[PDB]
């Protein structure tokens, strides 16, 4: 699970950049290829 | 589950980028390519 | 699920771009070419 | 483009999976959320 | 593009599996959120 | 781009799994989340 | 119950308060969210 | 219950304040948030 | 329970202050979050 | 301001309170009694 | 401001109580019986 | 300000109490019997 939260008070600026990430370019528990003889 | 909030006060500016982002090109929690004998 | 929530205050810009989400070219959860003998 | 082509010949088993795929849950050469100012 | 292509011959057995794939949970090439003044 | 090709012989198996893929869970050549001024 | 009184002899002044309360932002004696099984 | 009483005799003044105040955001003798089983 | 009471006299003054207070912000003799299981 | 939420899941019970309050016999922000010669 | 919140997941039991609160019994922020003489 | 938030996940028992509270019986950042004489 994931819990984003920003929250802004007095800002000035020419440039501003927030940037939140979980899962970018991911298999996390991921099962890829697995061969079971019985 | 994912919860994102952006709560914006006072903000002056020329740009302002906000991104918030759980799964991008993700197969979390997959299965692909298994085989079981029995 | 997914609670996505924005509150806007008191805001001057030229530009400003808010961007949420979740599953974006995402196969989470999923079972994709599985084989069971019995 | 796609160009699948599967020919079978002499074969003999209990089971058999072929999986031949592109493009599954993706957004190859998309633009999402862009902005230019002029 | 994709050429995808399986020319079977004598084959004998419980179980086989061919899995080919391509851009499984993928964003190849895309732009997201970007932003340009002028 | 993929060219993907598999030719069987004289083959005998209890299991056999042949797994080909290109860009599983990936954002290859993407842009997200850029700013420019001008 | 309250029993207010102000009587006023020989007084002269630029400014006078006189300021009697009784039970201003009050709950006294009050039930709030009670709960009997029997 | 409250028995407030004021009386003036010779007073010469800029500014008097005379403040008789009983139970100001009070609670007295409440029953909030009770339970029983029975 | 409250009995107050004042009685001016000669007084001469540029200000003068009489505060009388009782339970200001209080909860005397309140029951707040109780449970009992029998 | 105030944003009060409850959410059930699977809930079993002989008895169950919740209180949520704010502003209880409050004064909160407020003037009482005030005197300015100008 | 004040923001409460309360989710249940699986619960089993006799008795429960939540109890959330600010201002129970309180003055806050409050100006009472100020004299200014210009 | 205050936030509140209670989560539950699995909970067995006879009896729970969960109590938050921020100003019982109180008078914060309050201003009482003050006298200025300019």
């Amino acid at each position: 699970d994931a819990e984003f939260r920003h929250d802004s008070g007095y800002e000035v600026h020419h440039q501003k950049l927030v940037f939140f990430a979980e899962d970018v370019g991911s298999n996390k528990g991921a099962i890829i290829g697995l061969m079971v003889g019985g």
